[PDB]
């Protein structure tokens, strides 16, 4: 069942590690773009103490699984086969579903309409990009006929996966910010500065 | 480009699908090997045509091995029922178990043969059955390879395919020689009924 999922006879991560430099460089540019969004999330969560704030806890744990996926597109990290990437997406979607519950509780107890709506829209983005990560995690690198050779291309699947993670990262940042704001207009979530 | 299909369900390109689109330079070397395999398989067709399969489990087993072996050579061309590497491996396993059963029956025929030369000839061919079954098992596990060349990661299935086919060709030749020799060693005193 491991050899069910090989591409051209090798593990998915091994294929990413052997992609031609041009593909690897296009992937690296997306990864660097991803690290900018991770920078915004690190700066936001570092404002808050994670005791009694599972939103912050879940944000950090979603971010750390996305880094495993980001590493996978470079042929590194713990995710070896497609099934591992799928399962990592699944964990992220679970954490997002838990973040969405907490966030909706905060929203319902908020009577500031514009703050309510902003929070709820960011929680839709969490759902959207958790789904997108699930979808993108099932797209394997592909084999293409080019000039009488069979060549491996994984750049498109890697970049779509990274792009979904970038967007999810941004949705988490907005959700953290908007959850704190909505709370100050009211709690299972304590917003203690660090 | 190789056909996408549902794999274990998400889209993927299976080993059989990859064989099916190998560059025609790779496919030409494989066809050459399959042609010489076909020659050996003819010789089995002629030999087992000459006999009735009732009570002759030697001949029953020989057509069983031939049919699975054709599934394997078809795989190297992107055809037949073996889709995944694990299918090629399990096909080699069932060939090996058939060969085990053929070896068993063969060795009892040999041990009841009073012509010493004919006994030894039969036993020699049975040794080839056992060696070539093991060797087909080995070759069934060889995967395609990828190599960074030309600024591309390029796929090649030539070497696993040719190795699989040469293994099946050796075993095919051993099986037909084993039938011819099982009968000869039977003449010297499993039913060898024609038609
Ligand atoms: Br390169
Ligand atoms: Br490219
Ligand atoms: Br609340
Ligand atoms: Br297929
Ligand atoms: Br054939």
């Amino acid at each position: 069942t491991e050899d069910d999922q090989l591409i051209a006879g090798q593990s998915a991560r091994a294929i990413m590690a052997q992609l031609p430099q041009e593909q690897k460089a296009k992937i690296a540019e997306q990864v660097a773009s991803f690290q900018e969004e991770k920078s915004k999330l690190d700066a936001e969560v570092s404002k808050w103490d994670d005791s009694g704030n599972d939103i912050i806890v879940l944000a950090k744990q979603m971010c750390m699984i996305m880094m495993e996926m980001t590493d996978f597109t470079r042929g590194k990290g713990p995710l070896k086969n497609t099934s591992d990437v799928i399962s990592a997406a699944k964990k992220i979607a679970e954490a997002g579903s838990r973040m969405d519950k907490l966030g909706r509780t905060i929203a319902d107890h908020c009577p500031d309409s514009a703050c309510k709506q902003d929070l709820l829209a960011y929680l839709q983005r969490i759902a959207l990009y958790c789904h997108q990560l699930n979808i993108c995690s099932k797209v394997k690198a592909e084999v293409q006929n080019l000039g009488g050779e069979l060549v491996v291309s994984g750049v498109d699947s890697a970049m779509s996966l990274i792009q979904a993670a970038k967007n999810l990262m941004n949705a988490v940042v907005q959700t953290v910010k908007a959850s704190y704001v909505a709370s100050t207009k009211y709690p299972a979530v304590s917003w203690k500065m660090k």
